[PDB]
């Protein structure tokens, strides 16, 4: 019952941020066994944001340049080396707060957790979802950089993001745990288009189903569509395509709940062309994306 | 700007299983002490309206499995504090984080870490509603789950879940037992008393808009508190008060815009809606934010 944007607990998170500067630049980092993660670009100078060659920059460094900190301790880096837009520093000391972990890139319209961090420590926790051109839609502020993504599945914690940076758009953009970017952006602070964003239709019905799920069913019709016709309409309203895949994973809300995916579809094709009469849906105003599924399933049944 | 919720590792820390026959929930454990709903001593038979205090003189430490872990918390106490049971256990929390136990008011917001069997689940954000529930989500064995504060290191448990009203929202105590709201830990026929906007926290939320570069829908004029009211009363927006002016003093003193300036602001934000146009990125006026919160994601902490 009730429904909220609920984030995974914060906690085996914590216990890796730290603190890790270069020069003048601080920001947080990863800290797991005894390596430690962060955004290349604490290397980068000032001046050397505009078009900072990294392999250059780097080299220019050694392992005391840079200055990792757990907490208050000093974390002595003694190895450090470069994977795309990362910075993988080794300390000589391993995290005992190292949870059970797992890199992964997770795929546009999936959901995770964002551990806000400033100067290696965590400042707060939400949910958020990869929105679909690769940016999220966060609040983060100077200095929150290296703040990791993450899923937890049961007690092994899935690290899918890694801050950087910050689209004139107002949304963010990072990379995985693997330094590569979610999207068509680098480490420079040159134009670069949020692309073009979309609403998660995977989502939105698995929230519909989930408003059904507990109790609200105001929005179903007895209408039906298509697959078709329901994304010739949804495009129109700025949707991401609905695919066979996506009524395939809305399969286990679709039996809970006794209602077909493109019924479900026949109903968001409805509220987006005739609004919601100012009514609401599960709380919200507005047809909500940002819960996967899976959360969905997570969150109602137990 | 999200409604962000505090990392909850302390609160983590402190959650744990506790299991009364065949009643299984969460439980807040802080030193040598299991905080949990009383109602763990209950079943199927006593809940309609079970009498507590004769049906926990029936239970002994014995009675009482907490569980942190694989680990078995020796219970050598058991005492009900209100709507809570004090359970001394033979080990102090070694996760223990200084913390203080302090009961929210209405439309002050709080973290609440969901627990299930012991185990933290999902941690988010929420405010405790004028009406004194709160637009929580739990499920079947979230009872004991806690909400909370943390003011730099310190953690102030100000809730853990007991109820689930009709409404689908949920009612719950302060770490003191004491229902926040009418209330009880019975299957009586409660309701909800009918919800407001926080008007408080709308402000703050405005405010926190205009800190942003959000400033649309400021304007040239002010209101009397008093004409607000008159219109917040339509839109069904908690009465502002000079209280809740003077809480927002720091936001209306870092942006220089008085509270009934940004009344006015808001009062035609009711009157006209936002046409089309967003606030922080909503299309809704968020109220669960407290003056404080605006405070926290924008002057980083
Ligand atoms: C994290 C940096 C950090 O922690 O530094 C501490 C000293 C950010 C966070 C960014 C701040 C506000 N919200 C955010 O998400 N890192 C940056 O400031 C980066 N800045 C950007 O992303 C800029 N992007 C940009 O210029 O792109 C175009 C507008 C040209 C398309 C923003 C601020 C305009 C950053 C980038 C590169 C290196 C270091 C930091
Ligand atoms: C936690 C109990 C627990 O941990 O039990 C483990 C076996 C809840 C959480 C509740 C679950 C779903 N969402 C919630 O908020 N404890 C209860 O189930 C309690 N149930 C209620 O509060 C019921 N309220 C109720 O009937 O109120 C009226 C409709 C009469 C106004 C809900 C479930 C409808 C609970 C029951 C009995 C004693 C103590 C708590």
């Amino acid at each position: 019952s009730g429904f909220r944007k609920m984030a995974f607990p914060s906690g085996k998170v914590e216990g890796c941020m730290v603190q890790v500067t270069c020069g003048t630049t601080t920001l947080n980092g990863l800290w797991l066994d005894d390596t430690v993660y962060c955004p290349r670009h604490v290397i980068c100078t000032a001046e050397d944001m505009l078009n900072p060659n990294y392999e250059d920059l780097l080299i220019r460094k050694s392992n005391h340049s840079f200055l990792v900190q757990a907490g208050n301790v000093q974390l002595r880096v003694i190895g450090h080396s470069m994977q795309n837009c990362l910075l993988r520093l080794k300390v000589d000391t391993s995290n005992p707060k190292t949870p059970k972990y797992k890199f992964v890139r997770i795929q546009p319209g999936q959901t995770f957790s964002v551990l806000a961090c400033y100067n290696g420590s965590p400042s707060g926790v939400y949910q958020c979802a990869m929105r679909p051109n690769h940016t999220i839609k966060g609040s983060f502020l100077n200095g929150s950089c290296g703040s990791v993504g993450f899923n937890i599945d049961y007690d092994c914690v899935s690290f899918c993001y890694m801050h950087h940076m910050e689209l004139p758009t107002g949304v963010h953009a990072g990379t995985d745990l693997e330094g590569k970017f979610y999207g068509p952006f680098v480490d420079r602070q040159t134009a670069q288009a949020a692309g073009t964003d979309t609403t998660i239709t995977l989502n939105v019905l698995a929230w519909l189903y989930a408003a059904v799920i507990n109790g609200d069913r105001w929005f179903l019709n007895r209408f039906t569509t298509t697959l078709n016709d329901f994304n010739l309409v949804a495009m129109k309203y700025n949707y991401e395509p609905l695919t066979q895949d996506h009524v395939d994973i809305l399969g286990p809300l679709s039996a809970q709940t006794g209602i077909a995916v493109l019924d479900m579809c026949a109903a968001l094709k409805e509220l987006l062309q005739n609004g919601m009469n100012g009514r609401t849906i599960l709380g919200s105003t507005i047809l909500e994306d940002e819960f996967t599924p899976f959360d969905v399933v997570r969150q109602c049944s137990g």
